[PDB]
């Protein structure tokens, strides 16, 4: 058994050189998915980066941020963005995801098995290319530059659980995942403690 | 081992290239402020600085240095000095902190949230510049070519919560830090696991 | 070399981690500018990068690459770019030089006291940001354990002699810089000596 | 290129990195000495160190500078100096001979031979003391900062021949070691090629 | 795990290059002095090398290993050993420390503060310079270069307790040192956390 | 440039920390060897290695060192060694070659091919063991215990020429490895760029 399954990453702050660096295997052409995360954040900014995915085109190909106190997902563009209002807190694990379809770029959030939000027609029928850079907190330039990044986008607190799909999981599979026994549910485009994951510039693993 | 607390620093060893490195953003021109951080020693020597902060001008611009069984807490050089009593231990977690006033020179002290010693008129009439070094439990003595860092004037022992203000905390406001579930709290110009801290030469982050 | 300038970068050869790193002082704003380089090719594909400012906004606002016997200028974007002919040799010393303004966009890419190329209207209106990247001999890629740049993009042959200028040059110091000890004048912007350049992934200087 | 003695370092650079150090055995004390090196100033600036000495109590201890066509020469602090004017022109093989006697405080200084600068009443009744530190062509300061050494004050170009000795070496020795085969004299307190000179941040051998 | 209580040192497998070195405070001249360890032991061979101070014209003048069931104390050279019977076993924390004169030669071992064996003229007429090297688990140099330390002497475990006295300790000081309270008491010459001590080749510390 | 090879070592230093070490293939258990050294000095202090090869036992097994302006050829002790009286100077190439034999210890030494000591009965009935470790240019000190290397018995310059054998050379073996282009050829037990050889602490390739 799990035994209460705990792998984590350790955040010691918010600085300009700590990062990270995601090397899936499979492609990431993508129309629909799905993805969790378990986190528990210190402090909320103006934008708070989670984790995002880029491109040399469009670096904004992903993204994920709480500004104060409320979500916004956001793909493929500073346009596209879905907001919720007064469902996040300080220092406490919660279950946190969201969706989309291309086919008529359906969206919905979803936190602690619960609806967060519904809406439709967000990057819709856009293919995701592959050939960019995932990240988990940080943007793309500044690397082996001497920092670069700008520290305002940085977050402080701890995450667990990363993993991807290839489509969007039903909202059954949404609450379970949401269980206290969902950590060894692992996706398929990545596999949490599965797919490589190298810290860097002060990152650490914890149990 | 908490102390309203979950992570902090290790020090296993008094040596010459053991310190900590710490870089806030804005700059240090104080004209009051207040810092408050829990500490917990394993030795006592005659003098044990702490937290330093100085110039190239002014190394002793502030110190905080531990004796045998009294406590002195310094500000702008040499001849203005507080000093606590008998209210010093070893192994045990205490809340030690006090204000300055550029007005007036007020100072205060505090042990676990209890006055320990009160004067006034240091400080006064001189700002405190920016843009010097700040440390933790070592002058800025050599650091590059050799270990050059005295042993004599390093520490040992659990150090974590360490942040900075630019006012004077109220009586209510100190002994609230005083509090267990204050570490939440940070002051504005250092955020404890926000503001950047690098260790060096031995010191090493813990959970 | 006839180089009299001791600083000699030689790229021994093609890879995809050899690169360097530059850090100006000064923002790289510039309604109108000039560069320069003193370089000798080993060989030339249909592109071969010399250099190129880059952001995350716009991987590309100013580019180079050699076109087998033909030279390409780029600026703003794809849609803007200059082109010489045949005015390249294989290890023989060269000297490259292209100016711009916001003023007109006016252009005339220069080579060894002769006019390569011109163009009117190029990139008017448009200026430069301040706080991008520029890289010389590649492009901006990946920099990651096996990440890389692109070999086919690499460069291998000895660069030396670039400096740039905040304007456009008139065509007394424009022929000068082509002169027998033109070597000592140095670009406000950048200066062959000055601004800090640092060898990564193989590189190495001849001086 | 030429060098009195084929054994030199390079000053490629000017950042707040580049820097180097030197690790002599006695004690530093002195109440006279005499020193010296050659130079090639590939470029000069409002303000930048050629060679100076210093520590907590004092960085001014001595401090060897250039401004335009003049050099000039402190000793122990800045109201404590001296100048010679209009001799230099960058990147030139010179020798300059400034020293001190604490009995008056008498300090002169050669330039290949010719009294460049001189006076009295400097240091008059002090010594040198021991336990600095030293450095060449650098503003002493905590570099593991990163950064931390002014630009400004950073010597571009090179320096080698440098020694110290105990006393004032007279005008005939002061002659003698300027000589076409002298670049083999090694001073008692600081031997050419015995004493410690570590390059940092950049700094190479160019031997 | 009365010794487990506290920062102690891991050694999971026997190997060529795990090891420690140290650099001291005071030189090591002495004639007479305590010293003592902790120790939870996993494997022993015929040999497991625990500690020896060494000079280059003797490795052995002080030398601790465990015979499998055997405790043999060597001082000086191979002609003086003293060896303890059955009084140790595997996989679990123990006491096992002693002292020695040399006015006499006197040596004496203790047994969680039970004396095991003493004995005289060990040691006789020869006294203990100061300036040579220490290791810890293997039992001479060779670091880097020298390929390693002889397996068959390498230990595997955990070690603690180690304090080093420059007097024989009393009976009263050898069992109170003995007790569960002693982590508080250390060495003059040499303690636990407070002299110098660097792993090498998979020692770490655990706490 | 002269001794007609093109490849050398350069020792700039005699610092704490510089070293030259060695990885024969073939076991040094030796009764008899030949040898030759070219060497440049420097600067010549009481006593100079030009190599020491020393186990553990018996550090002192073959050396070769220059004092003043004399040779001494120490071997497995200091009571055996064989010295010329002022048949050297600094800064020239020469030829010096000694052996022995263990048969009746036959010893002597050999100046640019030409006679120039010899003593019978040295080291008569010691063998040579193998597993020691061969150095050149200074005494085996250790290399991670923080420097310590004596820089007295460092060497200053630069130095080839260097073969091992497995018997003694005759007459003209020595004359020809003393002729004008005795390179093209290696020793019967070490070679160049066959024997492993890795520079520590300072010393450079050079041809």
């Amino acid at each position: 058994l799990p035994a209460g399954c705990e792998t984590a990453i350790l955040f010691p702050m918010r600085s300009k050189k700590i990062f990270g660096s995601v090397h899936p295997v499979r492609p990431m052409r993508l129309e629909s998915f799905s993805a969790c995360i378990w986190v528990k954040a210190t402090d909320v900014l103006n934008k708070t980066i989670l984790f995002s995915y880029g491109t040399k085109r469009n670096p904004y190909e992903i993204q994920l941020y709480l500004s104060y106190q409320s979500i916004v997902f956001v793909v493929g563009g500073e346009e596209n963005k879905l907001v919720a209002e007064a469902m996040v807190s300080l220092g406490r694990w919660t279950h946190l995801c969201g969706t989309w379809n291309s086919e008529e770029g359906l969206t919905s959030l979803w936190v602690n098995g619960e609806l967060a939000a519904t809406t439709v027609e967000m990057a819709t029928g856009h293919i995701v290319p592959e050939g960019g850079i995932l990240q988990i907190g940080q943007e793309k330039n500044g690397c082996c530059v001497g920092g670069g990044f700008d520290e305002t986008l940085a977050f402080s607190g701890r995450l667990t659980g990363f993993n991807i799909w290839d489509s969007v999981l039903s909202n059954e599979e949404i609450r379970e995942t949401g269980g206290a026994e969902s950590c060894h549910i692992r996706g398929n485009i990545v596999g949490w403690g599965v797919t490589e994951i190298q810290p860097h510039g002060g990152a650490q693993y914890v149990s």
